């Protein structure tokens, strides 16, 4: 059948239907902090989310997405490694069944409990679908989650998860401010990579923040109560929806800080 995260349809099988799974710039990767290099040429990173307009939250059977209105430059990412303007279209998470796993990227082989992906597309290509046919189509801002104190800006997302328990469910989710999900520091690593799920397209400039956010044990537990299945099908808890680290191959990770 179709792809997911189980023994019979998980990451080790994806290459049969998406041969680019074995390509030259796949994601995620392990970030070896001693081999990353500070790059003084990177420009200041600009996360400009004051006019972000959230619309809806959806369980898609792989994770849940909070979607935004991207018909104008209301929430954009620029600077850093980026040329041009990238519009926020959605964010989602990947997380584990246990606190010691769940992130896609790792840092010196350390796994975090979860990872937040804020997905943006390069406005020069007109729409998201054209962007994913380009090698500089997308920029994804990745943020690690560790378990500790609650993240107040996450709580509204946690509060609505009961209404999207199963695949295909959605709920109105307006007036959500994604600035509440950021850590204090915007220091980051960056490298060229891919989508971390099928179709695994190699279109992404990854920007991974050094500083994790903390979320509470009750907040991560609520992610783990979601279902991969649809309503009325047998229950399969949505956990461990992460792809493991892939070969770096011919890429150097750059750092915005020393
Ligand atoms: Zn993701």
């Amino acid at each position: 059948h179709h792809w997911g995260y189980g023994k019979h349809n998980g990451p080790e099988h994806w290459h049969k239907d998406f041969p680019i799974a074995k390509g030259e710039r796949q994601s995620p990767v392990d970030i070896d902090t001693h081999t990353a290099k500070y790059d003084p040429s990177l420009k200041p990173l600009s996360v400009s989310y004051d006019q972000a307009t959230s619309l809806r939250i959806l369980n898609n059977g792989h994770a849940f997405n909070v979607e935004f209105d991207d018909s104008q430059d209301k929430a954009v990412l620029k600077g850093g490694p980026l040329d041009g303007t990238y519009r926020l279209i959605q964010f989602h998470f990947h997380w584990g069944s246990l606190d010691g796993q769940g992130s896609e990227h790792t840092v010196d082989k350390k796994k975090y409990a979860a990872e937040l992906h804020l997905v943006h597309w390069n406005t020069k290509y007109g729409d998201f679908g054209k962007a994913v046919q380009q090698p500089d189509g997308l920029a994804v801002l990745g943020i690690f989650l560790k378990v500790g104190s609650a993240k107040p800006g996450l709580q509204k997302v946690v509060d609505v998860l009961d209404s999207i328990k199963t695949k295909g469910k959605s709920a109105d989710f307006t007036n959500f401010d994604p600035r509440g999900l950021l850590p204090e520091s915007l220091d980051y690593w960056t490298y060229p990579g891919s989508l971390t799920t099928p179709p695994l397209l190699e279109c992404v400039t990854w920007i991974v923040l050094k500083e994790p956010i903390s979320v509470s044990s009750e907040q991560v537990l609520k992610f783990r109560k979601l279902n991969f299945n649809g309503e009325g099908e047998p229950e399969e808890l949505m956990v461990d929806n992460w792809r493991p680290a892939q070969p770096l191959k011919n890429r150097q990770i750059k750092a915005s800080f020393k």
